[PDB]
DNA sequence: GGGGTGGGAGGTGGGT
């Protein structure tokens, strides 16, 4: 016996954007958390799923949700070079200063992973 | 194992 939250997480993990849209509409819990502390927003942000990122936020996903390592969606987008995703997160109130367990901000992670264009976007906001 | 340009049939295979 599963629930809408767990299904949402699975759909997010598998990149099934259509499935996500359905679950959202049937009222799935936007802030469900997997065993690592990832919300569906974490997974879409890491995966590069821009449209779903917008869907989740529309449905009120927590923009600054932190995982078990203190990583926010912003940290995950930054590690993967998803610039557009970064702008959308930022436009929705992402905190540029959140530090993960290692002290790193999104800025540092973006530098670490060679993502200079989104680095610049963040640099403006430090 | 590890990543999301591999896909969703798994989450008691594990991380994002
Ligand atoms: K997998
Ligand atoms: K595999
Ligand atoms: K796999
Ligand atoms: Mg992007
Ligand atoms: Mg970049």
């Amino acid at each position: 016996g599963s629930d809408l939250g767990k299904k949402l997480l699975e759909a997010a993990r598998a990149g099934q954007d259509d499935e996500v849209r359905i679950l959202m509409a049937n009222g799935a819990d936007v802030n469900a958390k997997d065993r690592y502390g990832n919300t569906p927003l974490h997974l879409a942000a890491y995966m590069g799923h821009l449209e779903i990122v917008e869907v989740l936020l529309k449905y009120g996903a927590d923009v600054n949700a932190m995982d078990h390592w203190g990583r926010t969606p912003l940290h995950l987008a930054a590690s993967r070079g998803h610039l557009d995703i970064v702008e959308v997160l930022l436009k929705h109130g992402a905190d540029v200063n959140a530090q993960d367990k290692f002290g790193k901000t999104a800025f540092d992670i973006s530098i670490d992973n060679g993502n200079e264009d989104l680095a610049e976007i963040l640099q403006k906001l430090n």
